[PDB]
């Protein structure tokens, strides 16, 4: 596995925003918590799993323990940055998995979810 994507950027400054809080307390405790959270809830770890080729696939892993951890750190200056990460997420699934797979009927349910808590993201 490659190390994890980063989850601090000592290099830049920081603030909270009433979306950045939204986004940690809303939206991803929200994904956190539904029955078919598991698997995004930290990196896909191909050894592990035994998953050929993930990472010959996938240049751009993304998972919600990663974000979680990028909100509460901080790491996000743009509400957008995080938004585009949980997409990340998605696709990565997408892109990976095939029709009907169940970590596809999964990922499936959280965009759902996810796009949810987004529509009801305060101005
Ligand atoms: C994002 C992602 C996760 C995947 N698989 N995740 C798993 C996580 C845990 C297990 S397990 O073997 O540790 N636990 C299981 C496996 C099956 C039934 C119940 N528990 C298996 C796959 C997968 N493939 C493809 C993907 O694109």
């Amino acid at each position: 596995n490659p190390p994890p994507p980063e989850t601090s950027n000592p290099n830049k400054p920081k603030r909270q925003t009433n979306q950045l809080q939204y986004l940690l307390r809303v939206v991803l405790k929200t994904l956190w918590k539904h029955q078919f959270a598991w698997p995004f809830q930290q990196p896909v770890d191909a050894v592990k799993l035994n998953l050929p080729d993930y990472y010959k696939i996938i240049k751009t892993p993304m998972d919600m323990g990663t974000i979680k951890k990028r909100l509460e750190n901080n790491y996000y200056w743009n509400a957008q940055e995080c938004i585009q990460d949980f997409n990340t997420m998605f696709t990565n699934c997408y892109i990976y998995n095939k029709p009907g797979d169940d970590i596809v009927l999964m990922a499936e349910a959280l965009e759902k979810l996810f796009l949810q808590k987004i529509n009801e993201l305060p101005t």
